[PDB]
DNA sequence: AAATTGCCGAAGACGAA
DNA sequence: TTTCGTCTTCGGCAATT
């Protein structure tokens, strides 16, 4: 049953190949653009993040998440509140390219996104090979939009993103609890790999909304998703497949089935599916305890585990403890009971949604 | 020095044991 | 049933020109 499912979830070949052959276009011509001369972003490179490139998109390849990162050398982070995802960010610099972005020492995140936002736009109209369109700008989103007509359409979120080569915020210290599942020499080779800041860009009116930045890890997921086993050999060719991968794609198409017809299930995303097989991950460590002879046992387990995650209202974000993704703020507890009352239902009718 | 080069892992497609 | 093996393309990474 499972198994018939992501056999029609798992993308064809023939629409990767022209997919990825226009967002690649697209893509690479925008990051030129971004480097000429007499522009603020000179110095920014490529990383390619989202299910798309951690293999897990689901059903259709057509939607691509990339990431503009930044170098920010010299960077003072200042805590917001005591959210420890959320940040504000100054500087320690003459001639700086960003220099038009400070309000004072703080760094503007809506003012540099809209001068990113702006380069993208007059980039893309130039566009007369593809039929291309930037999205208006959205509310809580870091990201510039860009609609493709392949005819099929495809949407590339293109992410502005700082970097920081210093130690990951304090916030961080007690997070990624991979010790017992992928080690500590992990561990402390991925906490020596930059950090990301991405403009949290919300349009609520609160205080220091124009410049709250919020932590991203998109590149760690990606390489635990490509690195998941206890084992060195899981998933190689000399090695065992595990059902890690496919527990995540069931997952997120339950959900997504679920949000396309219920709008009280807005507010919850796939991230929120994403951190908790990651906490699964964690609790299982073993490579033996996702054999795809068990996908069934394997799938139960982690509804099982999301449900206690809405029952209890708390789902700590996988990099940051403190960080709860089920607090009474961001989803109020109408929104799990209803999520909640769709899920075991879901559960014990075979999965009729799936149909 | 911007971007081509060299390599092969991950996984989609087909197919015989 | 499948699934294992082989062939295939896409992507990631840095050495190179
Ligand atoms: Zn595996």
């Amino acid at each position: 049953k499972l198994k018939k499912v992501l056999d029609k979830l798992r993308l064809k070949r023939k629409d990767i190949s022209e997919a990825a052959e226009t967002v690649n276009k697209v893509v690479e011509r925008l990051l030129r653009r971004m480097q000429k001369r007499e522009s603020e972003f000179k110095g920014v490179e490529q990383l390619n993040t989202g299910s798309y490139y951690e293999h897990v998109k689901i059903s259709a390849p057509n939607e691509f998440d990339v990431m503009f990162k930044l170098e920010v050398p010299r960077i003072e982070l200042q805590e917001y509140y005591e959210t420890g995802a959320f940040y504000l960010v100054k500087f320690k610099p003459r001639g700086n390219p960003l220099s038009h972005f400070l309000e004072g020492e703080v760094l503007s995140a809506t003012k540099m996104l809209s001068k990113f936002r702006k380069i993208i736009k007059e980039e893309v109209k130039e566009i007369k090979d593809i039929d291309v369109s930037v999205e208006k700008e959205k509310p809580g989103s870091p990201a510039v939009t860009l609609l493709i007509r392949n005819p099929e359409e495809i949407s590339v979120d293109i992410i502005l993103a700082l970097e920081s080569k210093g130690s990951w915020p304090i916030s961080t210290k007690e997070g990624l609890p991979i010790q017992g599942w992928l080690g500590t020499k992990v561990r402390t080779n991925l906490r020596r790999e930059p950090f990301y800041l991405v403009p949290k860009n919300a349009k609520d009116g609160n205080s220091f909304q124009g410049e709250t930045w919020r932590l991203s890890f998109s590149h760690t997921e990606k390489y635990i998703l490509n690195n998941h086993g206890i084992e060195k050999t899981c998933c190689e060719s000399s090695g065992a497949k595990c059902c890690r991968k496919e527990c995540l794609k069931l997952m997120k198409y339950l959900l997504e089935q679920l949000k396309k017809e219920f709008q009280e299930l807005d507010a919850f995303c796939s991230y929120h599916v994403k951190t908790a097989i990651f906490h699964m991950w964690t609790q299982d460590p073993q490579d033996s305890q996702w054999d795809p002879r068990n996908l069934s046992s394997c799938f139960d387990k982690l509804l099982a585990f999301f449900l206690e995650c809405l029952r209890t209202e708390k789902l700590d974000h996988y990099f940051i403890p403190k960080f709860n993704l089920f607090s009474q703020e961001l989803i109020d507890r109408k929104s799990k009971e209803f999520l909640s009352k769709k899920i075991e239902y879901e559960r014990n009718n075979g999965f009729p949604i799936f149909d």
